[PDB]
């Protein structure tokens, strides 16, 4: 009867409390005066997309919205919130009321009017919306994405998408940092030119827009100088920098010392305690400073329950008031539990912040990353207080997992990885949603088959099915029936593919067209290979020595070519049917 | 001057009591008429070989072997023994002592004396021997080989060749029972042909010259009928089959069941209950009989603790006499551990024989399996009494795995596998040891990647090495040392089996050519990946794109090829530094 749509990230307090009811073509709108105006403004795009007009006096028969802050005068606010409120609740926070034809929102302050905006626009489906009272906020305050991987980075549009979509999933935190880009890092000390500075501004005005921080990162730590007159000129630089992007808009700020030989540790948090106390300090508006430190996974940190020297340094000389982040156990792991963060935030004496290398592929580019948060202890707010993944180079296929992460960082407790990433591909994806996930759920893992790996394992439930087919065969048990769903699986991850071809839309395609390719050539192989065993239990050699060759020519092809999927799965079950000799009689 | 050399098996207590000494260019021999006939004729082989002459006569000056069981009455013997003694040892044990120019050699039994002779033949050098007091005896009772593997049978001069190397190396035990031999299977009611049964002749007569009990298998399961005439003219042509074996003078028998679809657990035991009334006991002279129940590993003979419907019925009708024989944990397992054994032999309320499906090979052909007994408990006498090794259809090269069996089983508590594993290579191989270990130590693990899994782990020193290096390399450290010894470790790989190649006699090289010339192939791949690693960090990009170019190539052709060796090692490394991305940046 409406129902409760697909929502993310999911609310902190639902309750359904009625039958629902349908939003009249034209409502009547209370508190836009004075409700938060990026709130509003988003308010007004939906209503316009959905054909919606705003009364210009009240009507009786319309359905009113009301919008605006807890400390805003707006008596009609209270009334039809009836009771609950945002008061009560912790910045970002706010809370939504929909009960037979009004709709109030009201945030703590303007973000949180923002974000329940944000819900309202996933709530309302064919101008149905269900009857609820909710009260949110997120369990982690600052929440994002840092453009941080090595590669091709982010176009302009990308970026302008990618805030348009933190805004809409009520992620906070944009951190600009490309490996890449040449005023990043390479040539740090040079000013942007005309043109790119222009680009800055419009992004962070997006970001403004949006309720983003936009947090702009500098890397000075391959060449920076540190003392005497070199050193003044060198920290003058940094200044210079951050100040071009200050008078811009910008109010937070990041310097990283990640992936440098130099490891003078004192020298190092010395720059960042000067550029705090003569720039953070002395503007008064800035958020606090953002690093991460030469040492920022525990295995190069730590050192027998002990921080090594560098870490050692570093935590006793950087000011308590930086955030550090750090990526966890190692650079690309396979989880942060609890103890991991308890260590590392007991070395800083500060809540930490993390930097998540997942979804990012700059380090094995021939796989695509579409599997959710996964092996992020659900505790980890306890010692984290600021949380970020590093996407993908491709920047509309990273929208699977940064989904997720939305998900993951505002409702920390309830987070379900497997829920929130089906959720994900439903929310994206549409219509091609049921196929995606069957594309996906291939790709979900990442290894580099040495110091890289992370990421909930591809295709879980087939490779079960797999592992049985072998025991039987071996058991010399009769696998007809398996045979037999194994081809059904096979079969559906072609036409899947298949379809996704023809019906993705072009920004999608384009950045996995040989990954589809790849997985197409993988399911027939597996196919062949399922032909190959039935020829051996039938004893048909001719039948065999055919399957076989296609299926080797199908595993030849996967080997060869640039795209990367289903290692251990669609691709493994060829090799492992290759290996398996039932022509023993 | 002088040292005791490598002797297999490891002789139960052995002690150097003097400087050694040199054995004359003919000796007194003393015994000969009344010690085992075995025994002398064996000692006698040995000293024709090695240009010593016996005594007419008798004296000087010149060195006296003496000979004979504690039956005997030899005073010499007694007097040359000097209070050591072999009359409170089990079957198959023996007193050697050499001292002042006299060699003693007393066995318990005949069989006894003659592995006394054989670990003489061992201590003698050049006619040098060191002078030490051995008592040595069997820590298991039955230890041997069952040819009973699938794929081209031995030939005839194989196993006569197999018969004396196990007389050498004190193994009692080999059973016949290759799986595509017609006669054996297949044809199993069939009477061997006349010139098969003359081979048969000679097969029994080497077993009885070394001591090795031949035991006759015989696998009638696929088709045997049991219910009234039909199982009745299907039972007389077992006792057929075995009086044709027996009338030659075979005492031992096998009746396996195992690879069969045909599940009767009554029916099985019920055949053989009646052969070994109607036959076993019938004759007197026949060792206990021997079986492998169509359940015969862990897996498929246990569910939680207890046993399965047909192992119930097998073990609870078969008869207390009967010798069983399981695999293991699985079929083809890493490790029997002592809980394992202790469950099984539970389960049948006796001592256990052993299957051991390694070296064997016929799962996975394409690989050689040239390691030692490895995860076998070396407890595992407390419940079991009988371990024999199912080996590879490549006879000359089975022995390195076999010599190892040899000494885990007659010296258990002491096995140590990394050094009976060298010193199978050093007693076998000779001047061409240190470039066979180099090899083989790179086709140890077995592995079909699925259900079949057994050995030592490839190379491990290696592997620890290579990991070494991608954690460096990841850490970005310094790493030019240990990349160059890696450079020296995959040069003496393609050194060493060139020079297998250019020196193994043919009878070992007809079996690995093709191992060698993928194991020199992915030398190359290693060393060309090392180049490829140190072209990225010297930023080089067109040595970089050669020297990947090459390690591709190296690696698929290793992938293509038939034979298979180092894949967790030498061939991983490829794929590991193909997937290390050092062009960031
Ligand atoms: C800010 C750091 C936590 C960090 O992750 N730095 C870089 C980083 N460093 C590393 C490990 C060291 C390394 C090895 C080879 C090439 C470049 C870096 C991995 N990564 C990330 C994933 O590839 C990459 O996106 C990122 O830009
Ligand atoms: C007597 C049994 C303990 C036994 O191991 N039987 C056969 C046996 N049975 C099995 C498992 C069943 C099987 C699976 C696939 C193909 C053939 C048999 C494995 N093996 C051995 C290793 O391949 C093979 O040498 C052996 O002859
Ligand atoms: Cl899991
Ligand atoms: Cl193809
Ligand atoms: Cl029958």
């Amino acid at each position: 009867q409406v129902l409760v749509p697909n929502l993310n990230p999911t609310p902190e307090n639902l309750e359904v409390v009625g039958d629902g009811f349908k939003i009249t073509s034209s409502i009547n709108l209370v508190g836009e005066e004075e409700a938060d105006e990026n709130a509003v403004n988003a308010l007004r795009e939906f209503l316009t997309a959905n054909n919606i007009e705003i009364n210009s006096e009240n009507d009786p028969n319309s359905t009113t919205l009301i919008i605006g802050e807890v400390d805003d005068d707006i008596p009609e606010l209270d009334e039809a919130l009836n009771g609950t409120t945002a008061e009560n609740l912790k910045e970002e926070g706010y809370a939504l009321v929909s009960n037979d034809g009004k709709i109030a929102i009201e945030g703590k302050d303007g973000d949180g009017t923002f974000y329940g905006v944000q819900t309202f626009k996933q709530l309302v489906k064919e101008s149905n919306i269900p009857e609820v009272n909710i009260t949110d906020y997120p369990t982690v305050s600052a929440r994002g994405i840092v453009e941080g991987f090595y590669g091709t980075p982010w176009t302009h549009q990308d970026r302008l998408d990618q805030i348009k979509f933190y805004g809409e999933n009520k992620l906070n935190t944009y951190i600009y940092a490309p490996k890449d880009d040449p005023y990043h890092r390479e040539k740090w000390r040079e000013p942007y030119p005309e043109s790119e500075m222009q680009r800055m501004q419009e992004l962070i005005n997006a970001s403004a827009e949006n309720k983003v921080d936009f947090v702009f990162g500098i890397s000075p730590g391959i060449d920076i100088r540190f003392d005497g007159d070199a050193g003044e000129e060198d920290f003058n630089h940094l200044i210079t920098k951050a100040e071009s992007l200050y008078d811009m808009g910008v109010r937070s700020f990041a310097i990283y010392w990640d992936d440098i030989q130099d490891k003078s540790a004192a020298k190092h948090a010395q720059v960042l305690n000067r550029f705090n106390e003569e720039f953070v300090k002395a503007k008064g508006d800035v958020k606090p400073l953002i690093t991460v430190p030469t040492e920022y996974d525990t295995g190069a940190m730590v050192s027998n329950g002990q921080p090594r020297a560098y870490t050692r340094i570093f935590a006793e000389t950087v000011d308590p008031s930086i955030e550090v982040m750090w990526t966890g156990p190692g650079v690309v792991t396979n989880e942060i539990p609890l103890s991991d963060a308890q260590l590392i935030s007991g070395i800083y004496d500060r809540n930490m912040a993390v930097w998540w290398n997942y979804p990012v592929t700059d380090y094995f580019k021939g796989k695509l990353a579409l599997g959710p948060m996964h092996g992020l202890d659900k505790g980890l707010n306890q010692y984290v207080d600021f949380f970020t993944v590093n996407p993908m180079e491709h920047a509309e296929l990273s929208k699977i997992s940064i989904h997720t992460a939305a998900d993951y960082s505002w409702n920390m407790d309830n987070y379900d990885y497997d829920k929130a990433w089906n959720r994900a591909i439903d929310m994206l994806y549409g219509d091609l949603a049921e196929d995606m996930k069957v594309f996906a759920n291939h790709s979900t893992r990442m290894d580099n088959k040495t110091w890289a790996k992370s990421g909930r394992e591809d295709a879980p439930e087939l490779r079960a099915k797999m592992d049985e087919l072998w025991n039987k065969l071996s058991s010399k048990e009769d696998a007809s029936a398996l045979i037999e769903e194994l081809y059904g699986e096979f079969a559906r991850m072609e036409e899947a593919c298949n379809n996704l071809k023809a019906n993705l839309p072009e920004v999608a395609l384009e950045e996995c067209s040989r990954q589809l390719d790849e997985l197409i050539t993988l399911a027939q192989g597996d196919k062949a290979s399922l032909d190959m065993i039935v020829a051996q239990l039938n004893e048909d050699t001719e039948a065999y020595e055919s399957a076989k060759e296609i299926a080797q020519n199908k595993l030849n092809t996967a080997l060869s070519s640039f795209a990367v999927i289903s290692e251990k799965v669609a691709q493994s079950f060829i090799q492992e049917a290759l290996s398996f000799d039932l022509t023993l009689i």
